[PDB]
This record gives C-alpha cells, sequence and structure tokens, in this order.
C-alpha cells in the first residue's frame, strides 16, 4: 500500500464526496484505492460524469442509481420497476429516467467509443436499456442516437472529461491511464 | 413504552425533521410514536409524500396544510377561503393548489386505490376538494382524473412508496404494517 | 417605552431580519418601535409584501428599493434611472421592474384599495410609476389593472396577509391596528 | 505601500470573495493592489460583471474563464476547443457559450464603448470570439448586434456599473478613476 | 386555545430550542402551552435554570436528565445509579453532579425559598438527593447549605432570573405569574 | 451625508457586527455614522475594547452591559444590583465584575489616561463603580492599581488599540481623530 | 444481507460519523456491518469510548490511534515513536498519552473485567502499553490501577455503556448481544 | 509551470487555508509553489507549525505574525513594541509571547537542529528574540533551553512532523526534499 501519485492527484482532482463514494465501491468490490489507482481515478470520472447527467434536464427527471450500496441500488431498481412496469435488468444501470422511461447506462471509455459502447450493449440482453458513452477525446454514442440531454449539457460532460485528461498529462500519469483499461 | 423495533425502522427510513413532525401529530392527538407504531410508519409516509407533492411543480404552486399544528392549518385554511372565496373544507386537508384553486387530500393506502378514494371521497361532503391517493403498489387515483402533477412527479413518489415497503419486508414489519391500517 | 404586546407579536409574527429592517427605518424617521407599534407591525407588513412580491416572477425581474437605507436607495433608483432612461421619481418606490420597465409602489392598507390607491396615485405625479395596492382582506388594485405578477403569487401574499390578520385578531390587537392607519 | 483610500472602498464595494480573486490576478501579473488601486478596483468591476453575466441564461449555459489562475484557464480553454471544435483563442477570454458555441471577451470601460470595442476587436485575430462591451454610462456594444442575453439580465449590469460609478464620485475617487483607464 | 400574550413573550424571551422543550414537557404531560401559559413560562425558565447550572462548573461535571423526555431520562438515571451505586430516586430529578456523587434537585420559585425547600424536601424521602431552590427576588437556598457551584454562576442564575421578571411586570403579565404558583 | 472615507475603513477595520452595534448606538442619540464620522470609529473601538475586556478572564466573569440597547442594559443593571446588593449607578456602565461585584466603566482616550480618568471619576458619584482607561499610546489607568485583569489580557487591548492608530494615520486620518475628542 | 434489527438501532444509537467510521474498519477486516451487527454495534461502542476517554484530560493530552485507517494510525505510531523514544507496539493501540507517555489499550467486553484484561494483557508483550477497561455493567480495571483520567470522565463512560446496555435490552437484543463476544 | 506531483502531495497533506497562505507568501516574495516545490512544501510545514504553537498554551498567550502580509505583520510588531517596551527586531518574526514579553522565531529544519540555530541565531542581532527551533528528525533546541511550551504540546509538533516526512518518503519526495533545504 501506499506510494502512488495517482492517488494525491485523485484526492485534489475530485470532489471530496465523490472520492469517498468511490473508495466505498472498490472496497465494496475487494479492490485497494491505494494499490489499483487507474481504477481509483477510473472510477471517479464514472461517478462524476453521473453527477453531472443528473444534474443535466429538469430536477425530478432522474434517479441515480450509481453511487448507491449495492443492495440499496437495486431495492431502488425493483421500486422503479415494480411501480412503472420496466423490466428488471440484469445489471445495475447508473441512472433512471422518468421522462423517457427507461434505466440509463452510462459508459466513460480511454478509446474509440465504438468499441466500448459495442462491449456494453453486448453485456445487456435488454435492449430496453439505454446506453450513453462518453470518451476523454471528446466524442459520445448514445442508443439509436437519443442522447437524452440538451447539446450544452454533454459538452460540459465532454469538457470536463479533457480537462482531466489534460490534468493527468500533466503529471505524465495518463499514458498509463490509458493504457490501462 | 419501548422495544418496538418499528420505531427504530421509522427514524433510520425517515427524515428527522419528518419525524419530529410526525410526533407532534400523534401527540396532539394523544398516541405514542412507541406504542402505535405502525401509525407513526404512516404519518411519517403521509408526510413526506405530501412533501415530494408540495416539491413538484412551481415554487409557489402549493400551499401545505398538513404538518401545521391544528390551529395553524386551520388558520392558513381560512386566509386561503376568505381571499381565493373557496368554500371553507370541514375537515382539514393537506394542500392548497394556487393553480387549480382547489384543496388537496392526500391518501397513503396499503389496499386498493379504489377502497381509500371510496372512504376519504365519502367523508368530505365538499365535493370542490381533490382527491389524490397513493398506494404501496404502485396505483394511484385522483379526481376526474386529474392528477395535478406531471407524470415524472408522481412516479417519483410512487417509487419512495415502494422502497419503503422493501425496506419494510426486510425487517419483516410489512406484514403487520398492511394488516393494520 | 416598553409594555406593548404589539410587539411581541411582531417580534414572534416576522421574520427576524424583517424586523432588523423595519427598526432601521422607522429609527431613520425618528420613530420607536417600541412606541408607534402600530407602524411597527405596518412597516413589518409592508417589507414582507414587498419581499414576496419580487420573490414572484424570474430572478433578475425585480430590484428591491425598499428596505435600503435611503441613501442607497436614492442611488441605486439614479443607476436605474441614468441607465434605462425612466425619469426620476419624486418619491422612493419600492421595486423597478426590468421586464416592464417601470418602478413599482406598493401599498398595503387596512381600508378599501380604492380610497389608498386614489391617496397615494394623487401622491406622485409620474404617472409612469406603476402602483400595486393590496388589503388584509384579501382585495387587489394595480395601474391599468396591469398586476404584474401571476395570479398565485398575488394569491400568496393575500393570503398572509389574511393570515397575519387573524393573528392580530386572535391577540385583539387588529382593531387597534385597523383603527390606526 | 498603503495609504489609498480606494482601497478601502474597494473593499467595502465588492464581495469580499471578488476582492481576493482580483489580488491574486494582479499578484499574478506583478502590481499591487494597494499601489495600482485604480487598476485595482477595476479588476473588481471586470470580475463582477463577468460573474453577473454568467449568472444570466441558463445553469450550464457558460463557462466562467476568468477568475481561474492562468494555466487552469487555458487547461479549461483546451477542453472546450478539443471538444467543441471551435479554434483556439490567442488571447484568454473571460466566459464560453455553450449555448451559441463562442468564447465571449467582456469589457468594462470609462470610455465610449465605441473605442474600447475598437480596441479589443484589433486585439483578437480571430473573430470568432464574441466581444460584448459595458460602460459606466449605460452603454453597451456586442458583436453582431447579438447581445447574447436578456434585456433585464443586461439591465442589472448597466445598473450596478452606474452604482459603483456614484459611490466613487461620492468619495471623490471618481475622475481620477475615469482618467487612469 | 390561541389569545394569551404571555404566549408571545415566552417566544421572545426564551431560547427556542428551550421553548420547544418545555412544549414537549407540558404535552407529554397533558398540558397545552397555549391555555395554561403561566405554566408555559414556568417550565421554560426552570429549563433555562437547569441548563446555565450545568453550563457552570467542568465540562463532564454533570449529566441533564431534565429535557429528557421520561423514559430517557429515567434510562440515564438507572445507568448513573448502577455504576456508581447510588440510590435510584423515588422522583426524576435534574442533574447529576459526578463531582460531588448525587442527583440535583433544581427548583424556581415566586415566594420564599424556605417554603419551596420545604415542599420539595418533603416529597423526595432519599435524603441523598441535593437541593437547590432559586427565586425571582434574588435568593437561593441549597442542602446543608452546599451550594455545588461558584458564587460567579450562581450568580448569573439570579440576576437572568430577576430580567425575566421585569420583562413580566413590563407587560403587566409579572403579577398574574406571581399569584400562578 | 456620505463622502467620509473614514466610513470606509471603520467598515473595513471593525468586525461587522461591532459597526452595526455602533451605528445602533448612534442612531439611538440622533447621531449620524456617515456624518460624525470620529465618534463612529470612537463608537466602533470603545466597543471591540469592552468586548475583548470581558473576553479575558473566566467564562462567566463578566455581564456585557455596552452593546446592549439602553432599556434592556438598564434592566440587566437593575437585575445585577437587586440581587448581588450593589447600589444601582446613576450612569449605565459597560461591564459588571461577578467575580469583584462591581460595574466597570471602560473608556478609551486620545490624550493621556491621567486627564480621561479625572473627567470619568468626576462623573459617577458613585466611588463604588471600577473604572478602567486605555489610551492609544498603550497607557492604562485604573482604580486603586486595580487592573481587574491579567497582565496578557490587557497587553492585547493596547496592542490593537496601537494597530488602530497606526491604520488610521496610514490612512492620513489619525490627526483628525485625535483633534476630534 | 438485511434484516437485522441491531442495524437499525446501532443507526439510531450511535452518532452518525462514529457509524461511518465502524462500518470502515469492518470492511478493511471482510467484516459486513449487515450481517455481523454484534461486531457491528461492538465496533461502534468501542468507538465513542475511545471519543469520550481522548476528550477526557486536556486539550492535546491524547493521541487517536482508532478510527484511523490502518496505514495512517501506523504511520501516527511511528512518529509518537521516533519522537518520543517509546517502543514500536506489536499490535496497534487506541490512544497515545503525551502526558504519561505510553499508548493505550482501550477494552470494552461484556463480561468480567478480570478475564478481558487478562486476555488483552497476554497478546502485548509490550508491558509498556497501558491497559484500561470498561464493561457495561460498570467495572473498569488498568495498569497498576493507574486509571489516567479523572472520575468524572470514567464515570460518563460507563453510564453511557449501562445506557447502551439498557437500549439494547429493550429491544431484547441484549442477550444476543452479550453472549456473542 | 505544473507537472509537480509534490504539489498534488502538499495540497493533500495541508490544511486548504494553510496552503492558501503559503501561495500568497511565496508570491509575496515572487516564487512559484508550483515550480519551487520543496519550498511550497517547506513554507506550508513552517506555517502549521507556527500554528500549533500559538494553539499551545493559553487563549490569549501568543500574537500570530507569520501568515500576516508584510504590512501587517510590521504593523502588529511595531504595536506590541510600543507597548511593551520591547525592541523592533530586525527581521519579521513568527510569534510574540505576551506571557514572557519576547517575540519567537520558529525554524523548522532538514538538519541538525544545532546548525540551523547557529545560523538563525548569527542573523537577529537581537538577542532579545526567542529562537526554538524543530527537526523532522524529532529534535528541538530553543534559547536558554527555555522552551516556552508544555512538554506534551512540543510533542505534537514533533511527531506532525515525523509524519510529514513518512509520507514524503512514502510518495519518494523526500529524499529530494531533505536535500534541498
Ligand atoms: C443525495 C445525496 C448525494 C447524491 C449525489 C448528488 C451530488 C451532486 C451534489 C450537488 C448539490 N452539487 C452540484 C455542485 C457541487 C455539488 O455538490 N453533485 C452533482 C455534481 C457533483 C456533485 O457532487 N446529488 C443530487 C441530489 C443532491 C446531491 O447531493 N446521491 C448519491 C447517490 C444517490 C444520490 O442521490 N445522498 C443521498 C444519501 C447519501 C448522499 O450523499
Ligand atoms: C417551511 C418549513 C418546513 C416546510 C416543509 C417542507 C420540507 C421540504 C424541505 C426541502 C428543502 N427539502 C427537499 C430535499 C430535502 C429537504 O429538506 N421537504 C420536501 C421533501 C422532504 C422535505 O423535507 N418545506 C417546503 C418549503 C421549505 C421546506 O422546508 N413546512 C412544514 C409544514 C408547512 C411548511 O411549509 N417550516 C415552516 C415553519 C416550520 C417549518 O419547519
Ligand atoms: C439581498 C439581502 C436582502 C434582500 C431581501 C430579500 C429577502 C428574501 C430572502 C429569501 C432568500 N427568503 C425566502 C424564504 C425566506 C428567505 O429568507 N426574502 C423574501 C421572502 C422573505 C425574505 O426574507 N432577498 C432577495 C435576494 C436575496 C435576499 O435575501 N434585500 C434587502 C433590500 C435589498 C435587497 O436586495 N441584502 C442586501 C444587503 C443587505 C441584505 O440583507
Ligand atoms: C465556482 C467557484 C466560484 C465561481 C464564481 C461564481 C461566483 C458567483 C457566486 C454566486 C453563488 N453568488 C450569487 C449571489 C452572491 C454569490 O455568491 N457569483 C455571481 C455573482 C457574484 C458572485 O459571487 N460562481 C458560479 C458558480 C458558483 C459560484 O460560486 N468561479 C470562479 C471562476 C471559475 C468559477 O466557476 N469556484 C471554483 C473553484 C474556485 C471557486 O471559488
Ligand atoms: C445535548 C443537546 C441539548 C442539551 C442542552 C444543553 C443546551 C445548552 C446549549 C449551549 C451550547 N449554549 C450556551 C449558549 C447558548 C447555547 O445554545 N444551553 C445552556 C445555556 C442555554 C442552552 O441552550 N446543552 C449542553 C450540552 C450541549 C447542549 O446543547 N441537552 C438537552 C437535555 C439533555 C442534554 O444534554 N441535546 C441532546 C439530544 C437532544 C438535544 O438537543
Ligand atoms: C451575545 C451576543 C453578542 C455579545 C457580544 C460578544 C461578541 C464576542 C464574540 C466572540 C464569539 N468572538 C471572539 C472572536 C470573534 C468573535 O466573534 N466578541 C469578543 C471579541 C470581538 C467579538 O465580537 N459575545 C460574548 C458572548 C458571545 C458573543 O457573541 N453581546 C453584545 C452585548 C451583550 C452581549 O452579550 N448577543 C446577545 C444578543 C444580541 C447579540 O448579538
Ligand atoms: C479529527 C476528526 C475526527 C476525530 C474524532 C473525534 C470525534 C469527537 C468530536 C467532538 C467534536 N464531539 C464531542 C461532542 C460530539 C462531537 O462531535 N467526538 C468525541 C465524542 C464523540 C465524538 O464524535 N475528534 C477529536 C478532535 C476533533 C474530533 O472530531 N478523529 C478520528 C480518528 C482520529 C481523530 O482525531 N478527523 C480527523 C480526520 C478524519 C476525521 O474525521
Ligand atoms: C485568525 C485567522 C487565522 C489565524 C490562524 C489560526 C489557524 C488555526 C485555526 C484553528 C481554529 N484550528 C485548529 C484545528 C483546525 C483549525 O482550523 N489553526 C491552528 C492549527 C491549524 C490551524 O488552522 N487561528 C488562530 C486564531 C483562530 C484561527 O483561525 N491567523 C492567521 C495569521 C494571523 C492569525 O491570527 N485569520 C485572521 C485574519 C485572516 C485569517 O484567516
Ligand atoms: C472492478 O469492478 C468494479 C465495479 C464497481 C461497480 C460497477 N458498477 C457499474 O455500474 C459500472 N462500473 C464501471 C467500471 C469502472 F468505472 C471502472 C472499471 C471497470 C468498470 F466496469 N463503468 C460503468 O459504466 C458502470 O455503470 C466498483 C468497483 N469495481
Ligand atoms: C389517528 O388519527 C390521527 C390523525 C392525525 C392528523 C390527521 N389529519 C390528516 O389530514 C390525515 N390523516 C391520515 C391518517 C394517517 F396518516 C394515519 C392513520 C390514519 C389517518 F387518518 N391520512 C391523511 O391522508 C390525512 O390527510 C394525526 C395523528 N393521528
Ligand atoms: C494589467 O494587466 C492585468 C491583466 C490581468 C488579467 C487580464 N486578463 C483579461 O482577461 C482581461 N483584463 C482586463 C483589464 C482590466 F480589468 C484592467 C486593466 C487592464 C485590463 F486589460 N479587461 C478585460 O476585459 C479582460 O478580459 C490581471 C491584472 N493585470
Ligand atoms: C404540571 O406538571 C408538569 C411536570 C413536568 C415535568 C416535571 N418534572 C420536573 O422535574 C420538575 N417540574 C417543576 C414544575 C414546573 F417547572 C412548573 C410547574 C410545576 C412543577 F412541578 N419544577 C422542578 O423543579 C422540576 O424538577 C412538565 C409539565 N408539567
Ligand atoms: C455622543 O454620545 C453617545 C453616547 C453613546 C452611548 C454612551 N454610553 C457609554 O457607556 C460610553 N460612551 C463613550 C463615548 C464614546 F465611545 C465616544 C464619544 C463620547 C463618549 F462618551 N465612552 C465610554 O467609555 C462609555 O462607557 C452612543 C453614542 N453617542
Ligand atoms: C474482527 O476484528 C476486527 C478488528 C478491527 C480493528 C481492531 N483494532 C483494535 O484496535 C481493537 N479491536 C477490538 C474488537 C472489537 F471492537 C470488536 C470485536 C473484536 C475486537 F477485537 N477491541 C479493542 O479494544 C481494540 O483496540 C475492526 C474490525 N474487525
Ligand atoms: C524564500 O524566502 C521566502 C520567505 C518567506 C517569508 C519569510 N519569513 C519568515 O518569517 C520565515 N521563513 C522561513 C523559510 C522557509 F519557511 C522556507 C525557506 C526559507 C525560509 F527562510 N523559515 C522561518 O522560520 C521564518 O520565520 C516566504 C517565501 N519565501
Ligand atoms: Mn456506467
Ligand atoms: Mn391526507
Ligand atoms: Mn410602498
Ligand atoms: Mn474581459
Ligand atoms: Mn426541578
Ligand atoms: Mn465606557
Ligand atoms: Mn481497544
Ligand atoms: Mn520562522
Amino acid at each position: 500500500p501506499r506510494g502512488s501519485h495517482m492517488e494525491d492527484f485523485v484526492r485534489q482532482c475530485f470532489n471530496p464526496m465523490i472520492v469517498e463514494l468511490a473508495e466505498k465501491a472498490m472496497k465494496e468490490y475487494g479492490e485497494d484505492p491505494k494499490i489499483e489507482t487507474n481504477k481509483f481515478a477510473a472510477t471517479c470520472t464514472h461517478l462524476e460524469v453521473c453527477f453531472m447527467y443528473s444534474d443535466g434536464g429538469s430536477k425530478h427527471r432522474f434517479e441515480i442509481i450509481e453511487g448507491r450500496d449495492r443492495i440499496m441500488a437495486w431495492t431502488v431498481v425493483n421500486s422503479i420497476c415494480n411501480t412503472t412496469g420496466v423490466e428488471k435488468p440484469k445489471f445495475l444501470p447508473d441512472l433512471y429516467d422518468y421522462k423517457e422511461n427507461r434505466f440509463i447506462e452510462i459508459g466513460v471509455t480511454r478509446r474509440e467509443v465504438h468499441i466500448y459502447y459495442l462491449e456494453k450493449a453486448n453485456k445487456i440482453k435488454s435492449e430496453k436499456t439505454h446506453i450513453h458513452i462518453f470518451s476523454f477525446t471528446g466524442e459520445e454514442m448514445a442508443t439509436k442516437a437519443d442522447y437524452t440531454l440538451d447539446e450544452e449539457s454533454r459538452a460540459r460532460i465532454k469538457t470536463r472529461l479533457f480537462t482531466i485528461r489534460q490534468e493527468m498529462a500533466s503529471r505524465s500519469l495518463w499514458d498509463s491511464f490509458r493504457q490501462s483499461e
């Protein structure tokens, strides 16, 4: 344990509440944020994107599933299913859209949004669950070209993603981060 | 007094301000939250629903009548009546709709929304007061099919209701809660 | 000094910030809130109405002139005039409407809105300044029937006014308050 | 160092966070707020205008570039460029408009908005960057007559500017401030 | 209900947390603070004195028994008894002195401290429980002349008591308050 | 009104709560802080010294009389008198010492502490009231050479006084301040 | 997972910060607070006692070792050792006493303090580390009869311990808690 | 600029207020915290030690000179001198001891406390100014062996110093930090 300068960057780069939430998620899965630090930065990035995503749109539009502990998120998923009638997904998604009546799986990738979306779409058999991918280069890929949010909201997410990339490269940790996924 | 694990659940499940407001309501009616704990959970659930309800819509759209002490709520009801011209209801309602110019009676039930609405509609002789029922299973029933709020707002209330049900069943207190109303 | 139970009511009835602002206004005009307590309650009521009024509408829609000290309010009035081109009013108004490009004089009365509006309209030679009157009975009177705000926003002001009236009558201070203006 | 009453005015006139941000900006450029106090008041005024500007419009509409340190602002500019495709400006702007897809250069002047806009438009070779000028007299000048914001929002900025002018003249520091730019 | 100007004084005179605690105490005993207002002022006064009392002395010196609900205070009393060995009192006291190893019964009276102490000492058969009386005139009477606290601390309590008396007399509610105990 | 740079200094120099308290004191006595600015700085300085004074010593040692409005301070003085037995002073003092059982009159002077103490001792016929003088040069003069407080506490007051003097001289307002008392 | 009413009690009984710290400790050791709930209550109780313990005595007297993550606590232990000269303990203790120059191992037991102290003293070969045991019945056992703290401070810990016991028995979870250690 | 992982450590290691104060100090002296990062960590360490130092002892015992801007610290030094009579030091010290009537120069070193004290004692011609040195290894050296503070307070400073050393070595930045002074 200890020694990784990715850890000090992650702590100085991200909101402290997001960092505590990423630590719980990895510790729930038997991973050490001080050891697997590239996944520590990835879990923080994925968490923040999900939060800025639900921040886009109306006030009660989304239900945040990511960031809850495994049991609570599954409890909320059931309540959404058993009241809207939508089918229970096989894997925990990140958001639910009360406006569009679908769960959203949000992906952040260090490669082509084409490959990651292929990978994630091959995982969920429920083609009903919406998929929305973002990349650190500025691209995005969504189901049926339905990007759910306003252009301005998704622009904010892509900008924040590129800033995190620049700050990693400035600290010479980006190359290890990209060649880690 | 003391001993009920419904009490510890109610305290861990609901917002602490809602719990203090439910305690005042029952104590105003000569009921002990530590003894009649199923009504303690019911008064909390009814309180929260009324609060998420007024949270739906515009900022000045509703006037919260529930949660006030008996004298203050009746004082506010008079002021609404003596300025809008609407008729003074026989029983204290939960909300007033400045947008639709009617008081709202909000009901949460552990049975069919059909029976509860029948019961509540038979209580208020003023057919002018709007009735909106929710259930722990996900159904809702409103006057003239006028559901007052957006689909997304009512979806949030139904989801929260089903989560409270799951958490009660997980603690094996749901069966006593349903067969108590 | 001391002894008036209107003073304890005013302090328990109104927001503490509004009470401090009313005290400064009267003390600026050589009046004692502990002695002239009916005007103390009136200045609080007028202050709150002006605040709920600017709270109606959009975020940057109004400029609050009431509640500022005499020099600062006149400084803001000049800045509004010397940038919008509107004529400098002879008497300090309460609000300025950036949406309608006019100053608003807000009146709260214990008699007919017809008489008070006549009185206030006879004071301002600038017929450009908008006048909006409210009463403790629920009536309102505005210039050119232009009520500036939504129906729901003005309904909130009339309700709050009637609650203050009920609370005064319950404390038997209303009759002295009405027969004091 | 010390002695300037422009400094005490700037501290009493502006928000303390804006004052700390102006001090960092000048100290980054080798200027002393206690010595060059007219620029200290100017940097505060420019900062506040940029902040009320981004406050106009929608919640995620703008990206604040002014107020960041030189490296961070340039990092954010790159992220905006490398994700929107817009060209990297030669000089750091103040805002980016996600709604209009352009950087905004905001100018505050003590002379004609005609001269200052001429000066600033001659500096940026990128005619793509939008320019919006304000003056202490109440005028404004924008690119292609596209004023970006609502009439009410820009009216607030012009009023605040004229209040700062009045407060300087009342302290007899305005004449030195105008004949300093 | 409603109408008593003792109620508005009690709310303006006492800390709002103390007022909420007095309301719970009376409502636990089937008393209405809006009806029995002299006892409402008395319960507030007794509560504050107990709080300034525990505020005297060292940080962990006292255990506050007053202000807790009946079940919780009795739970704490047992824990003090079953760990210190002191005898369980027949009636709930107000404080426990970890420094002197005794429960303290704190009395506030509107008559002679001689009579009230006689009354309270005749109620507790446990002569082990310390008694400390205060009056609105400035006198105090304690067991074995052991006044537990510093002279300066008890002086603060007597001063606060006399201020409450003056404020009641100024509002002409003192005579009803004294001839009510 | 307006124009004095002593006003901007007073606002930037003193705690904002002390400034609000000084404004109320002068406005209670028919004085304008924007006009009589040397007294505005003096009332702030006297207020702060009284506050750092009560901050010296134990927690319940002093009762702050300065800073209260005239009626409330006299109410507290009576309560101190009618419970300690000390004689009611002819003029309102600043503090009461529960440890030494005497009221304290605190003076801040711009001349010799010898002259000011002579002046203040000639005003109070009650030789029982303790007098403690401070100067902007670093001297102090107290009754019976009883300086009430620790050496370190009074050293802090003298240092703060000399800093206020330096800041005034740096702004060239000290000479007017000294030749104003 | 889920179902244990010990969990709802632990959450309603203990400070929320202590509950988060207990969850991290168990999750660091591969234990689930929702499954092993008796240890969840035990870790909370041990945590609180350590905190009230360091709260006793002077402000800088102790260094809290418990509650830190394993790496940070060991880092602090080294710093204490490499600056005071004390020997590095084989097992992580809970506190360090700057006043007595020794680490403290704090134990809370559901049996005789005699047995637990025997067990813990047999674990640490460093007889230099001080041991202080508390029980839920009110007993305590310390090294060389040196109880480190004042009588009043340890009395508070024993009382709090007995209250937790009563609240568990009232919820019928005490018998499982005692027969679990 | 940018790239140093000492910067991310300094931000994650130290209190954010101390980091802002260190940045102002270096920027006042024409140094970049992002470039000269070893001095950035040193200025933070020196700042924290000075703060824990003044935290030792009584409440009004010290006057913090470090952390103020150059003009303000010199203003406070004059006020201390012109009221206590102590001689004005040639170089700005860190603290003033109201209890011992001397300025304190606090040094933190990465070598022998013997050499650094020799260096610092050779700089101040005023042998009246007290010198107190700390090292990252746990040693300390003070004037006349007068260590000013309690043993426990200085023990806390030495421990914190050794923790900062361990955290630097764990990040492999300690060797560059020690061989930089
Ligand atoms: C190593 O496995 C884990 C999983 C979790 C929770 C997973 N739940 C999700 O929902 C999830 N995870 C990821 C993801 C990532 F952010 C980084 C690396 C690999 C990933 F799959 N991307 C998503 O988009 C997503 O929705 C926590 C810790 N470790
Ligand atoms: C036992 O009687 C009471 C009544 C009150 C206030 C009643 N005022 C309402 O307004 C109210 N009550 C209820 C309700 C409930 F939430 C639980 C059980 C039975 C109910 F009728 N449902 C509503 O929908 C409603 O509007 C408080 C305590 N006890
Ligand atoms: C002396 O030079 C500086 C520059 C900076 C940052 C410049 N960056 C801008 O972006 C900037 N500056 C100015 C501006 C001003 F506010 C006052 C005087 C002269 C100016 F050019 N007006 C703008 O409109 C603007 O966008 C900080 C300190 N000193
Ligand atoms: C009407 O009876 C009640 C009792 C309680 C709680 C009693 N528990 C005490 O501990 C208590 N009560 C009183 C007291 C008083 F403050 C006012 C009137 C009469 C009193 F006896 N003086 C004390 O000194 C005291 O210790 C609450 C409401 N009503
Ligand atoms: C112009 O008269 C006033 C009086 C008050 C309240 C007086 N009450 C005191 O207690 C008081 N006043 C003064 C004092 C001063 F601070 C400045 C100038 C002259 C003074 F006498 N020095 C004290 O030491 C003192 O105790 C408020 C406004 N204006
Ligand atoms: C199952 O093992 C663990 C250990 C830890 C951290 C141990 N570190 C200590 O320091 C520690 N633990 C315990 C303790 C307890 F509180 C409950 C059960 C058994 C125990 F030994 N009593 C102490 O007194 C103590 O000092 C966290 C989670 N699980
Ligand atoms: C490069 O020069 C500077 C100086 C300052 C303020 C100096 N004023 C002091 O008071 C000061 N400085 C230092 C110190 C240090 F912390 C790191 C390196 C060298 C040092 F001398 N040690 C002290 O002990 C001390 O009292 C700020 C920035 N850069
Ligand atoms: Mn995802
Ligand atoms: Mn209802
Ligand atoms: Mn008006
Ligand atoms: Mn600009
Ligand atoms: Mn009592
Ligand atoms: Mn005085
Ligand atoms: Mn232990
Ligand atoms: Mn130093």
